[PDB]
């Protein structure tokens, strides 16, 4: 099938605001699709791929726009499809799930424009850093493919539905979280920083500035959670909310285990439960990514796994942007049945 979708190079507004924040950052975007997603430059080379990328009945997703629960889930997700083998699910995340679109961030002709972004380039352990480099020159299809059929796939992306293969659905599973925009994006300006992306800069006024006006990585936002939520009434979706992980994690599993198909008893959603605990997740070394810290590509005072709190997003907003934010919200959630807890 040939790739529907043309893309368009960011005009002199729109640029204009991403180089202030994303100005020292190597890769450049590009809008894709009539909806405009954005996407890294790279993403191009592949998105044929993976827009007809084979699929198999076994396959299981775990999607949404980044920092609304992927992690979480993708633990859960695992344990629940493993029998609870919470000894085997000790390896690193990022070895048992593919991170379809995570390729896109990196683009091999600047490898050189990269390490000058680390506040200390001398002090990498280049072993690992240059074998980062190289999986992540793997675009994503490649990753799935080399998969073996007597493997059960657990695929991990942030790409909205509408640039992955239609009617997917029909052979695959697939859970989706959302969480409230402006959480998301005081997360999203953290993780930016973590992995050094934000010019040392700007501060979160200029990204939120950016992320509500459909400028970051893989948004327009509500595009994104519009065109899952308009597939939750099918029966390989399952649609969650971050906010509802807080208020009842105990009935949360439980959906997903019906979804998954298994039948967990009040123990083993009760042992799951204890499993999430935040704290005994964001030092847990299969799931935190700290062992990158090691590599020397994180940031300091930032982690992949920070408070896990809902409703904080009021410590960052002034009167100014909640008033502007509460119209976005307001403007998209209107003529559409989606509301957030
Ligand atoms: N076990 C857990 N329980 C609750 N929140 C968790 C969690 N593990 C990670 N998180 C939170 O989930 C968000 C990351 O989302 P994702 O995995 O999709 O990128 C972060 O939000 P915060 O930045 O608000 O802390 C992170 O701290
Ligand atoms: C390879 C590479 C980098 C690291 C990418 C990482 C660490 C990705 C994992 C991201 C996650 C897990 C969050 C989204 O779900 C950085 C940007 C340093 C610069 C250059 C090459
Ligand atoms: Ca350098």
């Amino acid at each position: 099938l040939p790739f529907p979708y043309e893309f368009r190079e960011l005009n002199p507004e729109e640029d204009k605001l991403v180089k202030a924040n994303l100005g020292a950052f190597p890769t450049t975007y590009v809008k894709l699709g009539p909806k405009g997603y954005m996407v890294y430059r790279p993403y191009l080379k592949d998105a044929a791929n993976i827009y007809n990328m084979p699929l198999r009945p076994t396959d299981v997703f775990v999607a949404s726009y980044q920092r609304s629960g992927t992690t979480m889930t993708q633990e859960l997700v695992w344990l629940i499809e493993n029998d609870l083998n919470f000894e085997a699910a000790k390896t690193y995340m990022s070895l048992r799930y593919i991170y379809l679109d995570g390729f896109m961030i990196y683009d091999p002709e600047k490898q050189e424009e990269y390490n000058d972004i680390l506040p200390n380039p001398e002090n990498l352990d280049m072993e690992r850093y240059l074998g980062l480099l190289e999986y992540s020159s793997r675009p994503g299809s490649s990753l799935l493919a080399a998969v073996p059929p007597t493997e059960k796939r657990f695929v991990k992306t942030h790409l909205p539905l509408s640039l992955m293969p239609p009617n997917m659905l029909d052979t695959v599973k697939m859970v989706y979280l959302a969480r409230d925009p402006r959480d998301v994006a005081v997360s999203s300006f953290h993780h930016a920083r973590l992995l050094y992306l934000l010019n040392k800069q700007s501060n979160f006024k200029d990204f939120w500035e950016m992320f509500h006006r459909g400028l970051y990585t893989l948004t327009p936002y509500f595009e994104h959670v519009k065109e899952a939520w308009a597939k939750r009434h099918d029966p390989n979706m399952l649609f969650l909310f971050y906010e509802d992980y807080l208020k009842d994690l105990p009935g949360c599993i439980a959906r997903i285990a019906d979804f998954l198909g298994k039948k967990l008893s009040e123990e083993q959603i009760q042992r799951l439960c204890e499993h999430l605990n935040f704290e005994k997740f964001k030092n847990n070394g299969a799931v935190n990514m700290e062992d990158y810290r090691e590599i020397g590509i994180l940031a300091d005072g930032e982690h992949f796994i920070r408070k896990g709190k809902a409703g904080c997003w009021r410590d960052y907003f002034d009167e100014e942007m909640t008033k502007q934010a509460e119209k976005w919200i307001k403007d998209n959630l209107k003529d559409t049945d989606l509301r957030y807890p």
